[PDB]
């Protein structure tokens, strides 16, 4: 992934946020209703520090539950450090704040997750063809998206 | 789907041929090892009086299965028609016999999953094309693709 979004002003990716649409390196991180990168997000909050809080939907052991995620900041403005087990990098490839956010997860081995964000709950056709612009760089065998009667339910059922 | 192959020869699509890739009008139809959906092509065989065999691979209780299917003759030669408890049709979208094919299968109420098959295991590219092409006229909302190694394995594995 070498395409980041320049100048990025991180503030202003704040608020609520749909996954319209979604893909993966490998088959099985989307695969099933409970795959580990199937992750809806509700909301994007930036904090004082310049650090960026995802609030997140997920299907864990039989039912829909919250959590929050804190990415912490780089040098770079469009590149943030989610660092467990393994060094993982939240990645912002594009935006126009006010209707749609590309963003990718990415490990440190080759392993990748990418999502196309909107505000609204409606398929934004432009807003999906740049994410599928951005794909085609990438090395993606899995590729779902969503209708606005799902993005309108919780984890998306 | 209104995309049929002009001047289909039948007999000519016999023999051996790999699932590369598949989507569908419903992330549940292709979503799990499982799904109803995920078949895996391993051969046609046209009949003397014009049918269409298929014999597939699919995970069923726990394991990789084999099946043979015969989706009978029309009068339009790029038809053919499964009926069960529903009336399903498959159709042949495109092929050159010697590399590629396109097909769907579809319901009568709407609901629908089509693959690109090819005749070795490798990507290929510009088969990947058309069917992306045949695609974007139809209302998929999940996309699968092999890799050569998975491609040469049982169930895809």
């Amino acid at each position: 992934v070498t395409q980041t979004m320049k100048g990025l002003d991180i503030q202003k990716v704040a608020g609520t946020w749909y996954s319209l649409a979604m893909a993966a390196s490998d088959i099985s991180l989307l695969d099933a209703q409970s795959a580990p990168l199937r992750v809806y997000v509700e909301e994007l909050k930036p904090t004082p520090e310049g650090d960026l809080e995802f609030l997140l939907q997920k299907w864990e052991n039989g039912e829909c539950a919250q959590k929050k995620i804190i990415a912490e900041k780089t040098k770079i403005p469009a590149v943030f450090k989610i660092d467990a087990l393994n060094e993982n990098k939240v990645l912002v490839l594009d935006t126009d704040y006010k209707k749609y956010l590309l963003f990718c997860m990415e490990n440190s081995a080759q392993s990748l997750a990418c999502q196309c964000l909107v505000r609204t709950p409606e398929v934004d056709d432009e807003a999906l063809e740049k994410f599928d612009k951005a794909l085609k760089a990438l090395p993606m065998h899995i590729r779902l998206s969503f209708n606005p009667t799902q993005l309108e339910e919780q984890c998306h059922i």
